[PDB]
């Protein structure tokens, strides 16, 4: 069988989550997506799903695929947004998912979009465990003194209400998916300006790995016929 690190979320719970009662036993989109690929492939893949994160807070996903480099995960399924600093280590599927960041604000903010969230002199959040707090360093060079790390939709929603002046935030940086989440329970909040990235969610394999581009050519089958939007609709629907 193949040890499958699987991301032990906190919040956003629709990708992936454990069941209630077990260790080794999760549910969701991610989780479908991947049962949907492995059943158009030619040979049999058992696997143990085994959790990856403290239960308290979600996971660093770049430490969860370098569980793979160490022959500690023989793969690892969930949202894993196919970024460069990982595919150095492991060999992403292609895409089931399409992705990418940003800006998550109140109303009426006057901030145009991440150019103007830029010159701010104003906390950002990002999800706890996101690629995101990296790219606001590397990317947009925001100092960390200014970087708010944030786990669950309420913490979001507390940070946005309460501002710069209360010990919040001006603005949150997220992928599209768990923000399009957020607003469905937050209808206060808005995305401010366009997605300034695009890296799409993968599985991701040891390099090299046979099961890597097999399971590619089953996600193209899934996404050619219609399916993948049929199992996004089916977790995902102000
Ligand atoms: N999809 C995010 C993880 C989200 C989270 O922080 O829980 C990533 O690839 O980095
Ligand atoms: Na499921
Ligand atoms: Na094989």
């Amino acid at each position: 069988e193949l040890k499958i690190g699987v991301p032990l979320r906190v919040s956003y719970k629709e990708f992936v989550s454990q069941i209630r009662g077990t260790e080794n036993m999760f549910k969701g989109f991610c989780i479908d997506v991947f049962t949907a690929a492995v059943n158009l492939l030619p040979y049999a893949v058992p696997v143990k799903f085994i959790p990856y994160g403290n239960g308290k807070e979600n996971p660093s996903y770049t430490h969860m695929v370098e569980m793979i480099t160490t022959g500690n995960f023989d793969g690892v399924v969930g949202d894993v947004a196919i970024v460069t600093n990982r595919t150095k280590i492991v060999d992403f599927t292609q895409p089931y998912a399409a992705s990418g960041l940003v800006v998550v604000a109140p109303g009426g903010t006057p901030i145009k979009g991440i150019e103007s969230l830029r010159e701010r002199d104003d906390p950002i959040g990002y999800q706890v465990g996101s690629f995101a707090e990296s790219y606001l360093r590397n990317e947009l060079n925001i100092s960390e003194s200014r970087l708010v790390p944030l786990g669950t939709p309420e913490a979001y929603a507390k940070a946005l209400k309460d501002g710069p002046s209360k010990g919040g935030v001006a603005a949150i940086v997220d992928e599209r998916p768990y923000v399009e989440l957020f607003l469905s329970s937050n209808c206060a909040y808005r995305i401010v300006g366009q997605e300034f990235t695009k890296s799409g969610w993968g599985f991701a394999f040891p390099r090299d790995s046979p099961l890597a581009i097999d399971l590619s050519t089953a996600i193209l089958e899934l996404a050619e016929n219609g399916d993948l939007q049929r199992i996004h609709d089916k977790w995902l629907m102000c």
